[PDB]
């Protein structure tokens, strides 16, 4: 009933370069809703340290999870496939999973955008998370369901900030949300 | 069934100011002693569809009320229409109206009905924000209150409000999740 | 008997010591959804120095802490601010009459949220921020910061740090509710 | 040395057991005015079952009793709810440096207020009723009923029965003061 | 001597709203560790003389304060006039103003001044009722509070209030007795 | 300068808040025809109000300075401000002889009537302002000025000083505030 | 009544800190009328407190040993100290019969009342001292002794050991400390 | 008896600044040639009750003196009140004032009166405010250094830290001294 990344600190995600980040994502199926819990540690590379004195235009970045028609994570995702599976103890199942359609965002609630059709905001959930656990260091985490092409379903995390942060490490508090499940 | 919902399509099901002027998308999923709730709103017509606080400076909020009888059945005075509200069946709703859903009602010990002279605590409220047009600089407050309406056994009230002066902004929102303690 | 919910009974009676015996009602409901605990919390201060906030007369009174400390079996330790007789598995609108022996399935996961270490980087993943509102008023926010497994002298812990920046003048400390979740130990 | 006042001292340090040890400060001052004792009383509950009244959760919790039992010399007996440590003749704002041995002139008169006895007519004149107010609020009355010489296992007694009719919700039990008098034994 | 009083005549001695609008009759008799107090009030002029809450709905109470210095001497800031307050001499007062009356002051351990970080207990209040015109259906609350005023070492504050709607009722009262713990 | 009544701008004490000469009220009244332009500040040099400690005295949160005038606008001895220090300007001092008339500086009695039983009391006779202890922006004090509300005089100006915040070892000496009022003639 | 209650002075473990019999508490209580003269030291023989390394275990900074007594002054089994060799002195061992009464050795309940909710307790019931690990003068630890603070007993003596310094591979075996306390009778 | 004491309840018995502002709990137990002494202090009122060295930076100590006559009887000039100091009787004091207690007095050969001053007539200790290990106060006890008496015990309390809103109520300290007889 839970798809997750093992919640240690080892990297599992490429924002800019391989293994530059640890996305901790836990999806628990509560029938018609998925209860989601997320946090991010950027361990290396371009996004490890936000410095808007030296890089004034660096105000955000994106992580995409793309899923096929069986709810299987696609290699085009920023999150690595070997890191994503049903929970087993404090680790993951040995064999890669074959179906997880019940964990996918519902396509009627959150349709793929279509040219010529009105796009509603119901497919977005906003939250904040806090860099370094400090209450004066918010960033926006914008989560969008089924926005991407090249997939049957998707979850997209857009992180952004308006403040000028100077040498602030990108490692965050946790946020919980939910979404309507496909089945 | 463990989920009561409005079918998550876009067809209007709610009256804010005029009949069928909005689509309230509300999903209540029973997790034992808590209901996990997910809500968003699309206004499709009427005075709240396009907010212009230069021409209508007083247009700063509105209310959507769900009132329930002793069996957890939606009452017709609610802003949400009854024919749209039922247990989930695939991506639609059961064909026959439900008779009991007390397990989805807000707990009356946690959230008592008002009585004169009774000390009223704020535990029966949850605050959140949702965002018009998906834009991060267009927040609206969604205040949810449990069991504060009269003429019903249980209630969920959504009060929407905003402080900013919105000019030519369509009222269709991002989603928000909350929970509340279940009656049984 | 509802072994999927640990809670304080959702009545209004006090169950918690912030400063003195029975000075507050922490309403806390932990509902196990497999590997995540769905948590719902509010606070009523019924007496003592935190009941009525006046920052004109007490400018330094800007926050306080409520700690839940648990042993290796998930049993609440007496050093916690919440009283042990008030904390148990649900039975209808009350609690089971005998004290529970095990609740590890409700504890915050130690790999996700490790105890303090001798020499390793401490990450912020073990914190959740929220706001709650005094008197239900939208202009009276308080920060509720929840931290997992950062207390010593226990095997697991949940710490609620309440704080505010505004100068509140004769404002009663009784709050709206907040929901969050955390990763479960098993 | 003021042998015309017997008191608890006027501090707020708990001296009384209603339900648990030292859960309350009974402030009681008995001043001898010849044939009458002028009495002044208030109560602060600091802990335990009666600190915070919540009649939504405990609708049957509507009163309690504090008994002072005295021997043939007017000495307070250990079976009393009030402790002996600081019940003594006045010395400034404290008590005399040794325990008193005789205070019959402070005892309620046995002809006016006889002890209960087998099949004898009990008259109400051994009672005085009053009200005191929780938290100083005029809408939070409680009844204080004082009865003289009705307890067993003593030669004299003063019994305070507290009761209320209203449904109090999270009201701290600490009271305004009340004055009464009674006829002295000698 | 053993009694501080206002002479029990009917000569106005007190300012509620305007000078000499009332006669407070107050007798404090020292009984060792307790002061036995007896009080009544006559309003002789001004807006509190005849109460009409149909036409003046906000006229629901007023305060008379006695403030004392470190020697127990009444301070000029009190509502009660100083020339009216002294030790008893027959049915009048001593001709020379008293210099010390600490034995008549409310005890500061029983009834402390406001203190930072100290809980304020209600035991520094005594409630009573007195009756307008001697009529049993015309109660007013007399609340007496010890040592809660600023600008003094000791204080006795009388707050009068009423919930009933009195219609053309003269404010002149029955008497009430209470006691309080003495400072020395 | 028959157009200015003032206390002079020096710092020698001229006022009794709690004890004699415990404070310097600096008050300048400049007649602009039908309006008096007023500028005020306060320095407490001694006594109970010199150093505020609301940890020691939590309930000490205000005090009053009254100026009472007779029917000729002459300051009465019952005022908190001393008469020696109050006169028309001459350079940075005051005139030698005490003034005899200053009705043109008195608060207008129609705008600001004396209170009387049975007459409505309007708030027009009050002006609120703030001043700041030690010049610090986070140490406000309210200065409430009321015209013609005192008894035993023909005209009055009352300054009620109050504060809400707990000040701990804060000297009571203030910034300045300007206001105006309607002149009797 | 010049008697002594003691643990015997050998080094056989008699006390649990973290695991059974991981320490020797050497405790000697000698009745000097109204005061008990007390002498204490501690040897940790096994377990996690035997060798302190606060670089690797920085949270290992203190521990507690409780002696709980019934209404007769008899040591209760719930104590950290075992009952077998806690008795009146006989030579370098203990009397052959287990004692039945030792109220004269109990901490006075008037001087040192049981704490109760809603009463702020006084510090009079504490004595602080230092003892030194390995006899080295730069290795202090605090021994805080509190009388009658525990529930589930009539009387109690609690030893709380704690240290501020970061000890690196230092064995927990201590010098001796003497104190006194007021006796119940 | 073998113990002179103050009843170890919380009732005040001592004037530091003002009458009845403090409870000195002092127990002197005769062990032959040595007196075993146990002391603590609770300030209940007045200027030393709450130390705030931000407001009162020079408030850094005070003294409590016990002066005795040739019979070891406490003199009224002492800070401790005579009503409170007597031989022990159960958990209180004897009701009749004692007449002789020379065996409890500090030895005059070990500790001579002012009229070569050696430091051996002093014992130093620390006690802790509120029982907190970071709130030490020095308690200096001096024998037979006051004038106008035959014997004396003087307690000088002092501290170096800047304490802010700290209540002066202490842990206990034990010492001994050589007895006069």
């Amino acid at each position: 009933r839970t798809l997750w990344t093992t919640p240690d600190t080892s990297p599992n995600c490429k924002i800019d370069q391989d293994k530059d980040s640890k996305l901790t994502l836990v999806l628990t199926k509560c029938g018609s809703q998925i209860l989601a819990n997320v946090s991010l540690i950027v361990v290396a590379g371009k996004y490890k340290i936000i410095n808007n004195n030296t890089q004034p235009a660096l105000k955000g970045f994106t992580i995409k999870l793309l899923f096929d028609e069986n709810g299987v994570l696609m290699e085009s995702s920023n999150l690595g496939k070997s890191y994503w599976n049903f929970r087993n103890e404090n680790s993951i199942m040995s064999t890669a999973y074959e179906k997880a359609i019940g964990f996918m965002p519902n396509l009627v609630a959150y349709p793929k955008p279509t040219a010529g059709s009105k796009k509603y905001a119901r497919d977005i959930v906003y939250g904040n998370i806090y860099l370094g656990g400090k209450p004066d260091q918010p960033v926006t985490i914008k989560t969008t369901f089924n926005q991407e092409t090249g997939c049957e379903y998707s979850i997209t995390f857009d992180f952004s900030w308006a403040k000028t942060y100077v040498n602030v490490e990108f490692e965050t508090t946790s946020f919980t949300f939910s979404y309507i499940a496909q089945e």
